[PDB]
C-alpha cells in the first residue's frame, strides 16, 4: 500500500555524457578553465526576448545552441583555443504580473532533427520544463553534449544540442485593461562540471564570438552615404515610401557590401572614365565616356548595376572635370558639362554596359584632348528619389528593397541637403540614407559574425546618459523603431548608439512618441 | 529430409576476410538517454522491404541483382521504430534463399563494399577484389552473411542517408537448363534479415509519420469507382492491347511516384480538358460570330508560357471540340444563357491558334449579330468530332517543352490502360469512342499530397478480386508513373474492375514477371 | 625534439570500427625522402616574418605512401620529419618551426604570434638535421583517402635576419630541405580495387614534338617557337585559354575543326549596293542553340580584327545550277562602323553581285579563306558596348617573358611580301589533354624542361602557370627562337616566387 502525491517538484532526468574522456587520446592538449566560472550564472549575449498578446500559440520565442558563445567569459577565452567539449546549464527569468495568464515550454532538441516547423503537440515529446508567466523565481535546465565527434572546433559551428522555447497556451489579460502589456524575458548560463578547451593558440582578436561594437562618434560629425555632404538631420517619417530601393550606402553587418556601395566617401555619386569629344553641329561639343573603376582598374560588367559609387537617383546633374585644350593662351581648366540621369531615353544611357553621355554648349568647336577624367557632382535638377537608367531600357541586377518590418515598425533615416537649381521654390531638397559612411566602413573592416537576426541598440545623451529610444538593427543593415504616429518626428543629432544584445526577429520594442 | 538431393546443401563456411566491428558500445557515453529494442525482435528472420529478385536466362553476367545499404530500412520492425529516434548504430544479419530446380545451373557473387567507394559500374572484374562469397543457384539451405558497420563516426542520423557498408549481388555466369522440354526455369530469390546483438537507437523523438522509410501505399478504391484523368467521365474498362501504339506521349495524367506533376497535369478532376479565359466577341459576314479567348489559369490567376505546353488541364488530343459558355446579351427580355461554340484542335495547316502563348479562337453560326457581352468564361466540352489521339497544335510550328513518351519496357512487357468513352458525332459509325490513361485521377491526388521517398526503380503490385479474395495478376509500377504487365498475345485482354491494388516490394527494372495468362 | 604536447593514438582508436588494419613494407620505415614543396633559400635581403614552408600531414608527403594510397579506403597515424640547413661558422640568424593544429584560421602571422604555438627555435649554424614529430590531432577515428580534410600543419618562419659577408660575384644564401618518413604508428584501412583517377596523381604532357601539333588560333600547322620581348607583354586572346585542371576559358573550343569558324542559319537577299547580303543568325557548331551568357561569342568564333573571307555551300533552285561554294566578305575589324554584334548572335556579309542570284535560305557553316589588313586586337563583339571577357595573360615576375607558338596565315597584301605571323599560348593538343585528364592542382606552377630526344641535352626550363601560359627568364632585346623538335617534360610543383635560370 502506497501514497501517490499530487504535487511533485519538476526535474529533467539525464544520462551522463562524457567529455574529455572521449576527446583526450586524439586531442593535442586538454586545457582547464578558472574554477570560479563554474559558480555564477551570467547573462547570455543573446539574452533578451518578449511576449505579447499578439503572439500566437506555436511561435518560437528563443532558440540557443550549446557552446562557448553562450557565456561572455567562455567567449573571451575561446580566442586562444582551437576547440571545446562539454556540458552547460541555462537559467530563465520572466517578468510578468498577477493579471497575466499563459504557459511556455522549453524543450531540449538533439542534433540532426530536421529544422522545419514544430507544433504544440510535438514539443512535449522532448525533455522539457513547463513554465508559466506568473513565476517569481528562476528556472534552470541542463544542456548536454550529445554528439558523433570527439570534440568541436571553435571557429566552425557545426551541429549541437539546442534549447527551444515555444508559446504553449495563449497570453491573456482578464480586464481588457492591459493589451499594450509586454512580458520581458532574460537568459543566463554557466558551464557544468565537465567542460574543457582543446589546443592553446595565439590570441586572435577577430575571431567569432567577438561581440559587435559601433564607432564612438556622434551622428552630426559623420558623413552622408548617398551624397557628398555631412549629416544634418535624424528622423522617422511614415508619410514617405516604406521599402525604398536605394543602391548606395548599403552593407551587411557581417561586412559584405552590396549594390554600388563604395568604401570611401570620396567615390559617392562620382565616376571616372576614358574621355572622347565631338562636335555634332547643332547643340555643342559632346563627351562620350568609357567608364572605369575609380582606382584606375578596368570595369567588367558583373553582378552590380554600375561601377562602385554611381549615382542612384534621377534628374539632370552637373559635373566638373579637368580639360586640356589646344587653343592659344590656356592649357588647363575646370569645365562644366550637363548630364541627364533619369529614365529620359532618346539619350541611350547604359552605365551597366560602360557608356554615358554628356555635353556643354559652345558656339565654337573647342578641341579637347582625349584622356582620363574624374567627374564630381555640382548641382541637381528635378531630383526624384528613383533609380536612374542603368541599361538603355532594360533591367539590371539590383539590391532588394529595404524591409521587411513588423506591424508598427518604421524606418530610421539620416538626412542631408543637396545643391540645386530652382526657380519658383527656395526650399532645401532632402535625401536620406539608411547607414552613413563611418558605418559602412567599420563594417568590411571588422568582419563580424551575426549570431542572431537583429541587434538591440540604445541611443543616449552623451551627457547625463538619458535614454532617447530603443531600436532594432537587422543583419541586412537598416534600423527600425516602434512608432505609430502619422506625421514626422525628428531627434537630436549629438547622441551615441550603444549595443545591448542580440534579439530574435519577433522582438517587441517599446513605442516612441512625440 | 528432402526428396532427392541432386545438388548442393550449403554455401556454408567460406571464410570472409574481415574483423569484428563494435556497435552500440562506442556510442553510449555520447547519448543522454538509455534506449533499448524489444528482445523478441532479435529472434526471427523477416523478409526485407526490398526483398525479391529474379534471375532469368535473359540476363547477362555483370548485372546487379540486388544492392542493399546497411541501416534501419532493411527490416520492417526497425523501419517502423526509426520514426521516433534520431540516430542508429550497429551490425545486421541477412539470409539469402536460392533453391532453384535441379535442372538449372549458374553462379552469383555477393560482396562487402565499404563506405566511400564510388557508385557507378562495378564491372565483373573488380567485384572479386572485395570480401565476397560465391554461390550456386541450386543451394537448398539459406545462405547467411554478416553486414558490419565500418565507420569513422560514433553513430548515424536516421533522417539522413550517409555512407555505410553495402551488400552487392551480381550474376557471375549465365543461368541455363538442360531439361528436355520447351522452357527454361526462372529462379525466385528472397532476402530476410534481423539485427545483431549490439544494434541500438539513440535519442527519442516525436513520432513523425512522414519519414524517409514508410513504404508507399495506394488508396483502397476500386477502379470502376474512380475518375478518368484525360476525359471527364467515369472509368469503365481495363485491358492490355499490343496492337495500339506502345510509347504514347500523353500530356495529362502524368505524375512521379515521389509527387512531382508532369506535363499539364492538374490536381482537380474538374480541370481536365477545360479552360478559363478572357473572351471577346465579333459578328461579321464570314465565319458568323468569332469568339477570341485569352487564357488564364483556372483558379483565376494569370498564365505565363513556361515549362509546359499549355495551361493546366488542356486537352492533349486532336479533333474538333464544341464547347459551352455562359454569356450575357444586350437584348431586352433575355438576360443570361448557355451558348455553344465549336473549335478545331488540330494543325489545320493555317491557324490562328497558339495555346502555348495563350491564343485560342472559336466561332458559332449566326446570320445576324448575337450581341454577347464580354467578360470571364470557363469552357467545358460537349462533343468530339474526328477524334485523334495525337498532341494538338500548341505552338504553331515550334518546339515547346513536353513530358517524354511512356517507356521503356522490357521485352514482353506491355502497358496497362484505363479506359472510358466520349460523346461524339458520327455519320456512319455506331461504336463508341475510346480514350485511355495510365493512372486514374485519384492516384494523382494521392501521390501529389503524400511526397514519398523512393528506394530503387519500381514497385511490385498484385491485383486482388474483392468478391472472392483471388489474385489475378502481378505488375510493375515504374517510378515514372506507368504500369507494365507481361503479355505475349495478339488479341486484347480485359480484366474485371472490382478489385484492389496492393504494394508488395521494391524491385529493380530488370525484374521479370510471370506472364498473363 | 621536446615540444609541449601529449601523445596521439593511431590504430588503437581506429581498430574497433575499421574492417581491416593493413601493414606497410618495413623497408619504408628506414628512409627519409624529400617532401614536395619543402625547400627555401634565405638571403641577407629577406625581412623577418616571412614564411619558408607550410606542410600538412597525410599520404601525399611521401612518394611511396601516395602510390599505396590508391588500393585503400582510409589512413591513420603519425609521421616524423628532418630539417637540413646549409650554413657555416661565419653566419648569424634564426628560424622557428611551429606545429599548427587542424582548424586554425588561415591568413597571415607575425613573429610575435609564431612563438605561441608548440615550436622549436633553430640557429642557422646548426650541424645536424633537426628532427620533429607530426601528429594526427583529429575529431574522427580515421581519414578517407579520396578526400582532403583538416590535419596538423608544419610552418617555418624567418625569425631574425641573416648577417654575412659576400664576394663580388655571388651573394651567399642559406638553403634548407625537409625530408620525411612514417612513424611506427601509421596504418591504412581497407583493401579496395586500385583506382587510376586518384587525387595523388601527377600532371604529365603528351609526348608530341611541337612541329606536329595544331595551332590554337588559326586552323593550320605550327611553324615556330620563339620568345620576343618587344611585343605586347600582356595580350588578351580569347581562344586557346585552358586551366591546368581542365576548365576552358574564353571562347575556346575542344576540337581544332572549330577554330576561327562559325555555323549559322543564313538569310540572303539582293541589295542594289554590293549585292547579295547575308544575315547570319549564329548557332553552336554542333547543332544546339546559343544564349548570351558567360563568354563573348559562341565557341570558336574568331578573336582578331580585320576583314575576312568565308566559304559557304549554297543551293539554288535554278534548273542547271544547284549546289556550289560561294565566298562572301565579312568585315569584323576594329571600330569599323557597322553594327556588328556577335554577342547577341547576328553578323552580316555580302558579295559583289551584278544581279539577284537566287540563293535559298538554310543551314550553313563558314570557313576562312584569307585575311585582309590584320591587327592583333579584340574584334567588335558588341556594337560599342562591353562584353564578358577573359583576363589578360599575366602577371609575370621581374625578368619573365611569355613564350609564343607562332604560325602563318593566308594574306592579301598588294604592296608587301612578308608573311603574317600570329601567336597562341598553347597548341590544340595541350588544350584537350587538360580537358580530358582533369588533374588536381597543388602549388601555383609546374617546372618543365625542354629537352632534345636525339642526344638528351636540355634547351631551357620554363614555368607553366595554372591559368595556362609559359614563362622563361630572359634579358635580351630581340626575338630568340628555338628548335621545334624537342619534348616537354614535367619536373615538379613550384611556388609562384620561384626564380628560374637564364636563357
Ligand atoms: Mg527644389
Ligand atoms: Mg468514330
Ligand atoms: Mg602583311
Amino acid at each position: 500500500q502506497d501514497l501517490v502525491p499530487a504535487a511533485v517538484e519538476q526535474a529533467v532526468p539525464i544520462q551522463p555524457v562524457a567529455g574529455a574522456a572521449l576527446a583526450a587520446p586524439a586531442a593535442g592538449q586538454i586545457n582547464q578553465i578558472d574554477p570560479w566560472i563554474f559558480q555564477n550564472f551570467v547573462q547570455c549575449p543573446l539574452g533578451e526576448f518578449s511576449i505579447s498578446p499578439r503572439n500566437t500559440p506555436g511561435e518560437i520565442l528563443f532558440d540557443l545552441a550549446l557552446g562557448p558563445g553562450l557565456n561572455p567569459y567562455l567567449a573571451h577565452l575561446s580566442a586562444m583555443y582551437t576547440g571545446w567539449v562539454g556540458n552547460m546549464e541555462v537559467q530563465l527569468v520572466l517578468a510578468g504580473n498577477a493579471f497575466t495568464a499563459g504557459k511556455v515550454v522549453v524543450a531540449l532538441v538533439p542534433p540532426y532533427f530536421p529544422k522545419g516547423s514544430l507544433t504544440t503537440a510535438q514539443i512535449t515529446c522532448f525533455p522539457h520544463v513547463m513554465c508559466d508567466v506568473r513565476t517569481l523565481e528562476p528556472i534552470q535546465l541542463p544542456l548536454l553534449d550529445v554528439r558523433r565527434v570527439l570534440w568541436h572546433a571553435t571557429q566552425d559551428q557545426e551541429e549541437s544540442m539546442r534549447l527551444v522555447c515555444m508559446l504553449y497556451t495563449p497570453l491573456r489579460t482578464n480586464s481588457p485593461g492591459d493589451e499594450s502589456f509586454v512580458v520581458s524575458g532574460r537568459l543566463l548560463s554557466k558551464p557544468a562540471a565537465d567542460f574543457n578547451f582543446v589546443y592553446l593558440t595565439p590570441p586572435i582578436e577577430r575571431t567569432i564570438y567577438r561581440m559587435v561594437d559601433l564607432p564612438v562618434i556622434q551622428p552630426r560629425l559623420c558623413t552622408h552615404a548617398r551624397w557628398p555632404a555631412p549629416v544634418y538631420g535624424l528622423l522617422v517619417d511614415p508619410s514617405l515610401p516604406s521599402n525604398p530601393q536605394w543602391q548606395n550606402g548599403r552593407v551587411h553587418v557581417d561586412g559584405t557590401l552590396l549594390g554600388t556601395t563604395p568604401i570611401s566617401g570620396s567615390w559617392v555619386s562620382c565616376f571616372a572614365a576614358e574621355a572622347a569629344y565631338e562636335f555634332q553641329s547643332g547643340t555643342g561639343e559632346v563627351a562620350t565616356f568609357t567608364l572605369i573603376e575609380q582606382d584606375g582598374s578596368a570595369y567588367v560588367p558583373g553582378d552590380r548595376a554600375a561601377p562602385l559609387g554611381y549615382p542612384d537617383f534621377s534628374g539632370q546633374l552637373e559635373i566638373e572635370i579637368q580639360t586640356e585644350t589646344t587653343k592659344t593662351g590656356d592649357k588647363l581648366k575646370v569645365t562644366t558639362f550637363e548630364m541627364i540621369l533619369g529614365p529620359t531615353t532618346n539619350a541611350d544611357q547604359a552605365p551597366y554596359q560602360g557608356r554615358v553621355f554628356a555635353s556643354v554648349t559652345a558656339a565654337a568647336s573647342l578641341d579637347l584632348v582625349d584622356g582620363r577624367v574624374r567627374a564630381v557632382p555640382r548641382s541637381i535638377y528635378g531630383f526624384q528619389d528613383t533609380i536612374p537608367e542603368y541599361n538603355d531600357g532594360l533591367l539590371v541586377p539590383l539590391a532588394p528593397p529595404i524591409g521587411p518590418f513588423l506591424p508598427g515598425e518604421v524606418l530610421l533615416r539620416f538626412r542631408t541637403y543637396m545643391r540645386q537649381i530652382d526657380t519658383a521654390d527656395a526650399a532645401a531638397e532632402a535625401i536620406d540614407c539608411a547607414l552613413p559612411q563611418e558605418f559602412v566602413s567599420w563594417f568590411a573592416s571588422n568582419a563580424f559574425t551575426v549570431q542572431s537576426e537583429a541587434l538591440l541598440l540604445r541611443y543616449r545623451n552623451t551627457l547625463t546618459g538619458q535614454l532617447l529610444f530603443e531600436c532594432k538593427l537587422y543583419n541586412e543593415g537598416y534600423i527600425a523603431l516602434s512608432y505609430s504616429g502619422s506625421g514626422p518626428l525628428t531627434f537630436p543629432t549629438d547622441g551615441i548608439f550603444e549595443v545591448v544584445s542580440w534579439v530574435p526577429r519577433l522582438y517587441q520594442l517599446a513605442s516612441v512618441g512625440s
